[PDB]
């Protein structure tokens, strides 16, 4: 195959359960983790960030949409919309907040945080879908300046993102990863 250094780093940087879910998500979209290795790394990163995020709240706060099968992911969205009356989002969100009663779109970008959110806001164009963006530089940006979780839970996410960046840069892999 294509013995890429990025593929072997991804498999040692993320735990096997995350790597397996990212592989299933890329193949479900008809893409190869062995060839498009940058999206392989990004898919694993978005996955771990979403799971660290759901771990920050109370025991029953979040329903995790990301990481499920696409058909079942929309099934839980139906049950949430049909039991709480919240409008149906057009695009698949990542979580649902049972405390604040809204869906959450979590993004991870290598550019400045207001770039990615500005694109996500245009694409979403829903209504109450909360947007929370993280950067690889340590910045974050959320809708209405409402960051949902307290500072500690968001801080350890920022620390992990910068650790992944350092490990990539130490392997001469950060430059190509940033240009995508
Ligand atoms: C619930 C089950 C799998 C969960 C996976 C998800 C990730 C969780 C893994 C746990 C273990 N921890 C915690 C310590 C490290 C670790 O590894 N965390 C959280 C931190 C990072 C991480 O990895 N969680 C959250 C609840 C328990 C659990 O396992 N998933 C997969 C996607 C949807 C989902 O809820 N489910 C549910 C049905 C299908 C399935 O497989
Ligand atoms: C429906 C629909 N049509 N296109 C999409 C889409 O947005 N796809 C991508 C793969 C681009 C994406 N998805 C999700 C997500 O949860 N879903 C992210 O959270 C996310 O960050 N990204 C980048 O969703
Ligand atoms: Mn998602
Ligand atoms: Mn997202």
């Amino acid at each position: 195959p294509r013995g890429s250094h990025m593929e072997d780093f991804v498999r040692q940087c993320f735990n096997p359960m995350i790597v397996e879910l990212a592989e299933k998500a890329m193949k479900e979209y008809g893409e190869d983790p062995k060839i498009e290795t940058n999206k392989f790394a990004a898919t694993c990163t978005h996955l771990e960030v979403c799971f660290m995020y759901s771990d920050g709240g109370s025991k029953h706060r979040f329903e995790i949409i990301e990481g499920r099968d696409r058909i079942m992911a929309w099934t839980v969205v139906n049950s949430i919309c049909n039991t709480t009356g919240v409008e149906k989002p057009k695009f698949l969100p990542d979580l649902y907040d049972y405390k604040e009663n809204r869906f959450i779109e979590i993004g991870v970008t290598r550019r400045e945080v207001h770039i990615y959110y500005l694109e996500k806001a245009n694409k979403i164009k829903s209504e109450k879908t909360h947007i929370h963006i993280f950067s690889f530089t340590g910045e974050e940006m959320a809708t209405k300046a409402d960051y949902t979780l307290d500072e500690e839970s968001r801080a350890r996410i920022k620390t992990r993102l910068f650790t992944i960046r350092q490990e990539m840069a130490s392997r001469s892999l950060w430059d190509s990863f940033r240009q995508s």
